[PDB]
C-alpha cells in the first residue's frame, strides 16, 4: 500500500 | 498561500 | 504528555 | 485533492 | 522568527 | 489555537 | 519521478 | 493502531 | 529504543 | 547520497 | 550525533 | 546554510 496525503482545505494521511 | 497548522488536541494541516 | 500518531486508515496525530 | 511530493535532485510538495 | 510553509500550486518553507 | 513553528537559528514547534 | 511513500505495517519514503 | 517510529540506528515508523 | 515526541507546550523528539 | 535540506531563506531537500 | 537522512533509492533517517 | 538536526536525547533541528 501507499501513505497518501489527501488535500480535502486540509491535508489528511491516510493508507491505500 | 500558506498550509497553517490548526489544532483544536489533533493538528491538522489546512490553507489560508 | 506526547504527541501519538493515530490510526482510525487516517493517521491522526493528536496530544494525550 | 491529494498532496502529491515531486522531485526533479530537489523534492517539492505540491497538489492534484 | 517563524517557519512558515507557503502554498504558491506547492508548497515551500522558508523563515520569516 | 495553532501549531507555531517558531525560529529564534534552530526550529522548535511550540504551541499557542 | 516522485517521493512515493510504500506500506507494505512499515512506511518508507522509497523513489520511484 | 498508532504509528511507532522504531530505533533500528535508523528509524522506521511502523503500525503496531 | 523509539523516537517519541514529548509535550512540555512544545514538542519535541526524543529518544527513549 | 543524502537529503540535505538546503538554506539558499527557504528550505528545500534535495539529493547530493 | 546528528540525525542525517541518507539515500540507498528509499531514505532512512539514521543516528550518526 | 544547511537543517542539521542536532542530537542532544532529544532531537533539534538547526541552521548551520
Ligand atoms: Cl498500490
Ligand atoms: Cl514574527
Amino acid at each position: 500500500a501507499k501513505l497518501v496525503f489527501f488535500a480535502e482545505a486540509c491535508i489528511i494521511g491516510c493508507m491505500v
